[PDB]
């Protein structure tokens, strides 16, 4: 079977992986690299997340773009605020003047408290030195050890869930059930506008508007956004959350789902 989606491609180059034979289904991947240095510099570093059940892995699009040195055995080391274990670290063998390569890391997702989504990666990126010919591209047999650090990395619950637009809300929301339906309210101390809410809860939780929740009627005190998605596992996730402009915005937030640990998650994440 031949790739014909941005996903079906990665999951085939995640599947060439070695390391990676244990891995289940990639869940997701992110929809844009995120540059990890600043632009017209020495390196580029363009990252990937990759979202599995109970993984994470991290690709790392490298060049190299000076002429007289090569980089080999480069990976990019992965320190978590967070109980996210670094499981593993898949080498980009050789990056010669600009010809990108990739390394990878892999981690598990935090065990003991699986609420935890939330994290922030120290990245550096490890390699070998060797001298090179600005017009030869020979390499010196030997060379030394690096490294080089890279803007920090962020991970959050919208990298757990995928989007989707749901038939009918009302019939997906009573479809799923209420046997883990649970509610959180939470206040916006500093938000003062109905529209910019909805705006950070959409970003924020990477999830779908259904009926055009998203567009809030002009001057008004309440406000009922619908979202849907599906979380990492394949259980579908619903969000229902009643806005209310007083001062500033507070929010009623009730999640369902077929299983517990979304709605946790998803509630244990807004606030």
């Amino acid at each position: 079977k031949v790739a014909a989606t941005r996903q079906e491609i990665f999951q085939e180059q995640l599947a060439a992986v070695p390391e990676f034979q244990g891995l289940g289904p990639l869940f997701k991947s992110s929809p844009e690299p995120v540059a990890l240095t600043e632009s017209e510099t020495e390196y580029v570093i363009r990252c990937t997340k990759h979202t599995f059940t109970d993984h994470m892995v991290f690709q790392f699009d490298c060049t190299n773009t000076l002429n007289d040195q090569t980089l080999e055995n480069v990976t990019v080391q992965m320190e978590p605020s967070e109980a996210y274990e670094v499981l593993c670290y898949v080498p980009a063998r050789s990056l010669p003047y600009n010809q990108p390569g990739t390394c990878y890391t892999l981690v598990a997702l935090p065990k003991e408290d699986p609420t935890a989504v939330a994290c922030t990666f120290s990245c550096v990126m490890k390699f070998t030195v060797k001298d090179c010919d600005p017009t030869t591209g020979e390499a010196d047999d030997e060379g030394y050890e690096d490294e080089y650090v890279l803007e920090d990395l962020e991970v959050t619950i919208a990298d757990h869930i995928q989007k989707v637009m749901k038939l009918n809300f009302e019939a997906a929301w009573d479809e799923v059930g209420d046997e883990f339906q649970k509610e959180e309210t939470f206040t916006l101390s500093t938000i003062k506008t109905l529209e910019e809410a909805v705006g950070n809860i959409v970003k924020f939780l990477g999830m779908h508007p259904c009926e055009r929740s998203d567009k809030v009627p002009d001057n008004k005190n309440t406000h009922t956004l619908l979202l849907a998605g599906v979380f990492r596992g394949g259980h579908d996730i619903l969000v229902r959350s009643r806005l209310l402009l007083l001062d500033t915005v507070t929010m009623q937030v009730t999640a369902r789902s077929s299983e517990e640990l979304p709605v946790d998650i998803v509630l244990a994440s807004v606030g």
